[PDB]
């Protein structure tokens, strides 16, 4: 199912495609829809990039504290935080946090940098088993989502089951772990998308993501009440090149796949 029925029936009222993966650590479930369909990753692709940089960390301590040059050349379309640094310095944990909490875009390209570059970022996700993540393009041309285009693209399914190794799972060290579920639980830019679907007492950490073609994702884990947690991704796009976000179709897929 009844809850496929409900999402195919938002999708058909959003005009859109509409990918949802939901895993539910208490009995090892999942609720999929569209669950292996490619979509443009946008945004929601700073946690692999992140948790790359956290998982090179592990072999070099003082990774986090390196610091980088942020140069007027780094601007790119969106960068709340970094354009306050232009001419200084961020370690590579102030760029990391900027770019999960802020989805800071020059954050970003530092990131892929310091790690090799888009190729890089996603060999660390074959180490770790997923081998559907690609990520092609640096920011901000990695968020074109045009229709039918596998650069900078996942499922559902391969984000949800690749976001519970990161956070609930061993894909990182435990100080590297607690500090990126820290990070997407800070986030400042998701209140309006999954969160805005579960009850107000939930603990969230998500990473949102916006694009092209009005593209309009979330993915997040979720700490319910007196639960187990939730791995839940949300990937919906538009079939107009102009066509505004709906963060209210993520909201309700998540109302409809937790009730
Ligand atoms: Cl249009
Ligand atoms: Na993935």
């Amino acid at each position: 199912a009844d809850v496929q029925q409900k999402l195919a029936e938002l999708e058909r009222q959003s005009g859109g495609r509409l990918g949802v993966a939901l895993i539910n650590t208490a009995d090892n479930s999942q609720i999929l829809y569209r669950a292996d369909e490619r979509f443009a990753m946008c945004s929601t692709s700073k946690v692999m990039a992140a948790a790359a940089v956290l998982k090179k960390s592990e072999s070099e301590p003082n990774l986090l504290n390196q610091r980088v040059e942020i140069k007027k050349s780094d601007l790119v379309n969106y960068n709340p935080i970094a354009e306050k640094h232009v001419n200084g310095t961020m370690s590579l944990a102030e760029l990391s946090a900027a770019a999960l909490q802020y989805s800071d875009n020059v954050a970003m390209n530092k990131l892929i940098a310091h790690v090799g570059g888009p190729a890089s970022v996603t060999a660390f996700a074959r180490q770790l088993g997923d081998e559907t993540f690609r990520l092609d393009r640096t920011e901000p041309t990695l968020n074109t989502a045009i229709p039918g285009d596998p650069r900078d693209t996942t499922s559902p399914r391969a984000m949800a089951q690749t976001l519970r190794n990161l956070t609930l799972g061993k894909a990182l060290g435990d100080s590297q772990r607690a500090q990126l579920v820290t990070w997407m639980k800070g986030n400042t830019t998701g209140a309006a998308s999954i969160q805005a679907g579960l009850p107000a007492s939930w603990v969230v950490g998500d990473k949102t993501g916006s694009g092209g073609y009005g593209t309009t994702n979330d993915i997040a884990v979720i700490w319910p009440k007196d639960r187990a947690p939730l791995i839940l991704v949300t990937y919906f796009t538009q079939p107009q090149p102009k066509a505004e976000s709906r963060r209210d179709v993520l909201a309700s897929a998540a109302k409809i796949v937790t009730d």
